[PDB]
């Protein structure tokens, strides 16, 4: 590919920063792209293309806004499978998923808030006769999104989305180890009529592109994605630069449980879902799966025989269903956390190694990897592994098990699997998670707020709420009685 | 001289296991009103195990069993408002013509708003298909910390406890160190009303060990702040490096108030009154830069002199009085080097500008109520908030021109226009870069609605629906009844 | 007792109509009071006390008229017992139900509402820089409520709190079979401060002072409880009068569906509280009760056991649970429909007659009454009785049942037993009821919306949408830009 | 001239089976336009025996794709704005340079509104204890039947549809029988966008017949009335006595236009203009009352002639006609008759008040636009709907006067005042006993404003998000997981 330039104002425009870095394809090492990174002058040029693009935004017709936004999510349907190949290469995730859930869910939330912006609307409080209160939900002007490398384009959607909706501009940096569906994305936005300037999209790292952004006096608040000591370090400076508002999507450590009455087929599916997906890098994944002591053994060969039945290979086959991870420097990070378990001794049921052979040796395999008899102290059950990694728990009662999961910093997601009314929601009330699920993992519908408890993260995604939370609200009393004065 | 003051923990007064203590003074004399017990790092970590085993008792209550509660609290707090307003302004140094009618007054109407409120939570149901729907619950945080400030220490104490333990929390409440008293008050008066015990904790401290130690807890999942723009970045930055916590910040402003061509004048400066010298300018939402048209700023200084002459320093307690002292002090010098400032930039005194003297003053941290004009944008009295009783007056000749100059700077917190046109009123309004924004008024702030700073004014808000709705997290569940698929 | 007057602008007044009517105790058949009623002219004086009184309530700060409400329902709990006992002789209903549910949940009502009156708020929406609307929930001035003589004081509160809560005035009518309660409250309103005419009284009989209220061209609304038949003759004159807005909460025929993995000891104490509290006097009552054919021997045991342990005796003792019907001609109405069951073919389990012997040969007592062997086409199925008549009718299979429960013009509660999570909400999710009851039966928390599908109501009380539909939205537009003529 | 006009019924044209026929006239020439067929008792079941079935389906769908849907029927809507336009002009008698700008295009707007608020349709949820908890689901009523008028057919037919098929259900729509074709028109658009078969039925014919039949089919769940006031009670009698169903009514008003005594008198002027001369007068919300200071009446009387004078009679399909006739000849007998009982009761007859004569005139139901002044409040024009062009110019002295008799009225529908005032703009408009206030314009109504009566106008709102919340019904349920204790 040819040098990628940043996106400003409508148009690719080179930085002045100097500087560039490289994205590799997972599964074969080569360089995809050489990427030009975002330098401090190149961040200020953003921000003030942003303020003079959210104005004229901002000025349009509620359905004005809704039409462009909708014409996006046409084109986003339209080149399907194109984005869909590219972030393959990017990513490492097979043809099979990112076909069919990356752009598609991304899609369906920017199409869901386009038709939510007529409806966004202040209040009115009556005082007395002589004085009333009026409210309005004004865009914040320009905010900075910052993405992840697991669900490129979908993160840029659902970031980009409700801040447009709201009237903003946003200038998203998508991360460096897979900035290329994100420039994409501003040209689409752009085909769809966005205003020059509303999306702009900087590459970069993010010691310097990302805190050029979280430093900036003009942005009036920060998204971000990624991992829990990251997103402190983000906190952190966007607070001590100019007080802006805050959202962050962090991992988790979430937990699966499985009741003693629950078919353990079912079990088993929602288990290897919750821990295989996407080679087992998302953050809402099921990584600590309690099952009833009584019930482990069969549980586990349960999944051992699913495991078998994982197709790794060609990312581009109908057939593949298991990728490389997203980068070789991951791939060490997550086979020192199987070293780590099996010096705990916790007990290797599966996996637990490279993959090798024709096809493998030249990508960033990890094979789908059990560990067992696991216990709270482990650091493969204290601490998120980000791979595919699953760690299976066995518990006695339902007191404990509520107690073990909750004890943890983490906050994310959880699930129950039991077909009793009474248990399911007994559980899944005591839980301290935002996302939870009863009976299935995963599905995380436009309409239904997402994001962690405890460190896990701050605000929420998707639902009614995130369009509220990308405004912000101005009093406005109305006196028509004589004011009195003391002095 | 009081009794020696305790930590607030789980019902009952106890001491410190710091071994540290610090004086609350009399702002008008002098005086030691009392010693207080500072919280250490340990007395934080029981009020917060203290704190969570009652909100556990608070949160499993009915949603009226709580809303009852808390209105027993407003009814002490309205029968004892005489009482409490006299230990305001011995703490303060505020005039009890203010704190008797204002500081109990608006702290009790926010609790007794939310109080009615509790049963009107409710989650959301979303139904996705006929084998499945997702439903949210609006739980609580846990266990909340608020830091207050000294220059409204009851009115805030209320303002971030009512909201919290409405919406189902354990708030551990840091005051101001200057200010301790009421706060310890408080307490007593949510247990005598049935609060369960733990749910409302008080430690008082100085910001440097006892707010740091809330900020970092490991356990405490929100922290609110009101207080300086400067002392909020810090805040803010340990709250997130500690343990990613929810935050709300109520920071100071510069305030502007936009006198349109066409106000009655009067009315202008009657408005320009209130807005800089209430609780002697130690008002975060203060209009401290008065925009006047160039053809009638000779006119509206007149009118702000006449006024001025009028403001009625001395005795605290007496029904006349309505100026008192600064809090404290070295707040006095930090005004008294802005008023330096402002005669040494260029600009114009209008009055004022010194300390007062004499019998009863002496011994008191008085300012005289001061008014600059002839200002300009890049004066330091004019960029930046001074926390004192100093009126800046600005001359401008075209709309356009006063929204450029209100909006510029960093400082977002309030803002007012005064004009009878209906058209001007609401599109200046529109377009001014604030979160409380007041159209021919200033100061007031009903529990119904929302306030907070834009840019670097604040975060989140206080008060109205939303800050009810703001101290729950949602929690999404899906309910998938139809056979769940693996493509494994 | 005295004889008992009108109630209007905060005194007792003599009735201008001339005419009286009686109330009877339905345990001794003696006459309680004597009545006066209020005739045209009454309304008309009410209708002007209650524009005067509403100008005052609604003048006065959303607090205020929260704080008087709030004094009433102190009042309420001070005098739970004697109003019960008052209660009791009026309506028959044992005093262990009147001291415990009907002025308890009437408060509860009241209460609720009094907190939400600061939170009813209008709508701000920006239409563009230069135009924006406002709403405003504005007080639909007088309203009347006609109340039902199962629950007198609990009717009259569930009225009354949302249309006073949202600044009306509200003349209330109680039924002429138990006007008693309703005098009792007009007084504890204005002893909690309620400025006079806000809630005026006017006994009298429905066939004259209930059309005189549906007619009065100054009433904005009429909210009806009573049966579905006497709803519609409300609902019509209503309209060819004066266009008034309506809420009908009116009687059904609810079905009890009972799952093939039901506990039957939970299911027969469930459908027991659904057909045999206030001696079946219940608008929401179970009285078709589905149960499958291989339970239906087990399930009628169950229920026989049970009814066996019903207490009917001193309305005033500590174990009576059972009382003699509300009146004698309405027990003459009861028994004729238990003759049709037996006519037409059903099974008698139990009861069936009148009860016999000292202290029951003068009141209008009926046994409880089980009818099994029924069918879809039988009288006592397919209409109210509104007496202690529990149908139990077998069922094969889900589809089944879910079509039988539907089948019909009712549709006011519904309700499933089941410990199975996905039948539960299966299940319910296609019932066409507007209240229904997952393993339980009969409570209507003040926050939950109540109301009846097809011909079982008309709008819904309780919950915050009552309060809001006790108000009128006004939409304004500010329009600061240059109007346009085209001539 | 057009073929015969059939029934729609589940998605397709059908042939009625009453046997009974009428036509609908061109009000500009009196030629007929078309023969339709008439819907009898059977086609009526025919109909709903169709949309149940189709609201199945509908209903089934996910809500995104019911978005989708509506939104293809909008895209549709306006490629055939103009097509849609001249047909409505024919069937009107309004002028293109209405139709063309305003019927379709803010009908579109509220179904383009409406279907973007599809997925945000929720309900609640409510906890009581541990142990137990409610939610609540928004559940479609089932079959609904629309009544149309015939001042905005096929504007209404949206306005009533759009929420309606938003909400998850079908609905017959009965159009006028002056103006039947473009709602047949709109349900093959619905068709051709993917609205399955059965979810939008159209039966054209009588009030006494179909109207009165749909009002009284046990199977639909709620009835959409908009028409005259009489006509509203008619139909909200027998669709309470039939089956008690839910009844939304829009009637008509005799709404005032305040002229402040510090208005412009130009922009007054051109306020009542378009508040009654639009659509021939033909409108709901018409200004018809238009109260003017006593000191400006002969003024404002001059620029009211003025402006009469420029309206442009003629041609309907001509850029410049902004003047049409009435819908009919016998409502124009009726508007003449309230002219003539203007006259003699003493108003003042400042311009019209007779027919428009001439060529191209004499086969038109053309009225002239007409001007009464000197009016008192007992004159019947001042005191009933005209629903022509007739406006009534009456005098007042002060502000509590006006508010008073621009109240004392049974209609409710709009009101207007024209003030540059802030305080008076909000302190009259709030003490107007009217569901729709216009300050200092008259006429727009955005998709998000709910719009209806007050007292003998209305029942029930269009528009907004409140409306498509009210074609639904809200069932709740409550979890119990506690131990159910009975007392037996
Ligand atoms: N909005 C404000 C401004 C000031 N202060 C008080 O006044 C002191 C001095 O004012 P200032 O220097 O403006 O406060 P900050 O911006 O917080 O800075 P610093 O940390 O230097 O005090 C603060 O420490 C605080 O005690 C306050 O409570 N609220
Ligand atoms: N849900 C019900 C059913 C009945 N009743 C009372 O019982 C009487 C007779 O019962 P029913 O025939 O069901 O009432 P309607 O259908 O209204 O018929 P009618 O016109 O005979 O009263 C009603 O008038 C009313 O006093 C009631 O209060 N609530
Ligand atoms: N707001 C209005 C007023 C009138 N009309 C039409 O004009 C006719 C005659 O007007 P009017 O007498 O005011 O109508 P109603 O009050 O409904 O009386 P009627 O029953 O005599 O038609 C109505 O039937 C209706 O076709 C209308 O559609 N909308």
């Amino acid at each position: 590919m040819a040098e990628q330039q940043l996106y400003i104002h409508g148009k690719f425009v080179a930085a002045t920063s100097g500087k560039t870095f490289e994205t590799i394809n997972p599964a074969t090492g080569e360089v995809l792209a050489t990427v030009q990174a975002a330098g401090r002058e190149d961040v200020d040029r953003a921000v003030k293309s942003a303020q003079q693009g959210q104005k004229v935004w901002a000025a349009m017709s509620a359905m004005a806004r809704s039409r462009i936004l909708r014409k996006a999510v046409d084109i986003l349907r339209e080149r399907n499978d194109e984005l869909a190949r590219l972030e393959t290469l990017d990513t490492g995730k097979p043809l099979s998923e990112t076909a069919a859930v990356d752009i598609v869910t991304g899609a369906d939330v920017l199409e869901y808030y386009a038709g939510l912006i007529p409806a966004l609307e202040g209040s009115q409080i009556p005082l007395r006769d002589s004085s009333f209160v009026y409210t309005r939900r004004e865009p914040l002007g320009v905010v900075a999104g910052i993405g992840a490398w697991n669900y490129p384009i979908q993160i840029a959607l659902w970031k980009s989305a409700p801040a447009l909706a709201a009237g903003n501009a946003m200038i998203f940096k998508p991360s460096e180890v897979t900035p290329l569906t994100a420039l994409k994305l501003a040209e689409i936005y752009r085909e769809a009529g966005l205003p020059d300037g509303v999306f702009n999209v900087l590459p970069g790292i993010g010691a310097e592109t990302g805190q050029y952004l979280t430093e900036h006096p003009d942005i009036a608040k920060i998204s971000f994605t990624g991992g829990v000591a990251s997103g402190k370090k983000v906190m952190a400076n966007s607070a001590a630069s100019s007080l802006k508002e805050v959202t962050m999507e962090l991992g988790g450590k979430s937990p699966l449980i499985i009741a003693e009455d629950a078919n353990l087929d079912l079990a088993a599916d929602i288990a290897m879902m919750a821990n295989f997906y996407s080679s087992g890098q998302v953050c809402t994944n099921g990584t600590r799966v309690f099952v009833p002591a009584k019930f482990k053994a069969e549980f586990e060969h349960k999944i051992l025989e699913r495991v078998g039945r994982i197709r790794a290979g060609d990312l581009f086959a109908d057939d593949t269903n298991f990728g490389p991870l997203v980068s070789f420097p991951h791939r060490q990070n997550v086979l020192r956390y199987i070293e780590s378990g099996k010096s705990e001794g916790a007990r290797l049921l599966c996996g637990g190694d490279v993959l090798k052979g024709e096809g493998f040796d030249n990508g960033a395999w990890v094979a789908p990897t059990v560990f067992t008899d696991c216990t709270d102290d482990m650091t493969i059950v204290r601490e998120e592994i980000f791979g595919p990694v699953m760690s299976i728990l066995s518990y006695d009662d339902e007191a404990e098990v509520i107690r073990r999961a909750n004890a943890t910093e983490y906050g994310l997601a959880a699930g129950v699997v039991t077909p009793d009314l009474n248990r399911a929601h007994r559980i899944i009330h005591q839980l301290e998670a935002g996302i939870c699920w009863i009976n299935s993992w995963g599905e995380s519908p436009a309409e239904m707020p997402v994001g962690g408890y405890k460190h896990s993260g701050i605000g929420r995604e998707n639902g009614v709420m995130t369009l509220q939370s990308y405004t912000q609200v101005k009093s406005i009393q109305v006196e028509m009685g004589p004011f009195q004065s003391i002095f």
